[PDB]
């Protein structure tokens, strides 16, 4: 999940 996230960054 954590990378599905921090895609926005």
């Amino acid at each position: 999940l954590a990378a599905h996230l921090a895609q926005a960054l």
